[PDB]
């Protein structure tokens, strides 16, 4: 069905978004969920900034939408196209690249295809758990201790850190066989929707 969660709003705005799911008999949320279909997000005239819903909602293929999308339908009196308003970016990447739409059509072939992640260590103004959701929707494979990390060469183990959170360390390499990665690897690989190389976001491990 259509069911929608929004991102950026002032309460007028979301007023309008309120307005706008009555006449179209959308549900509208606060929290976002795998029902949620649609995600509403304030943009610049289509980037928007990186929110938890913004990452949530690409990662799970949805219509990640400018605000414009409500506005201009309840100008025109009548529900507009997903496609024509979808968002583009936000400071991962600028207009152009279309993230949102990678996601929205690849999902077969995931960006986490076939990897372990030990979200670890302590993280700020994202909880735990929705990272993990967020990483699991992109397919990878949770694991909450370093030493739990599947044994089958067939995988690939991962950590991920936040750096700033903590005072993990440098010393995770000794305590496991994965790459140490910082979030922003997750983070910048959910947004363009492409398993972003490791290289530059690789940390230091002291033998
Ligand atoms: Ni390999």
């Amino acid at each position: 069905r259509m069911s929608m969660v929004v991102s950026g709003l002032t309460p007028e705005e979301f007023m309008l978004v309120y307005k706008f799911a009555r006449k179209h008999h959308i549900t509208l949320t606060n929290l976002i969920t795998e029902e949620t279909t649609h995600v509403v997000m304030k943009t610049d005239a289509f980037v928007c900034e990186r929110t938890l819903k913004y990452f949530l909602g690409i990662a799970g293929g949805k219509w990640v939408v400018s605000y414009f999308w409500v506005t201009q339908s309840i100008k025109e009196r009548k529900m507009l196209n997903e496609h024509d308003f979808e968002v583009r970016g936000d400071v991962v990447n600028g207009r152009n690249h279309q993230g949102p739409k990678r996601a929205r059509e690849s999902q077969d072939r995931k960006i986490f295809r076939g990897l372990e992640i030990c979200c670890y260590g302590p993280f700020t103004n994202m909880p735990t758990d929705q990272l993990e959701w967020m990483v699991q929707l992109c397919g990878a494979s949770v694991v909450k201790e370093l030493s739990s990390f599947t044994l089958g060469t067939g995988v690939h183990p991962i950590v991920v850190v936040q750096p700033d959170a903590w005072t993990g360390f440098h010393a995770i390499g000794q305590m496991c066989e994965a790459p140490v990665v910082t979030r922003e690897w997750v983070l910048d690989s959910v947004a363009l929707y492409q398993c972003q190389e490791l290289d530059t976001y690789l940390i230091p491990q002291i033998p």
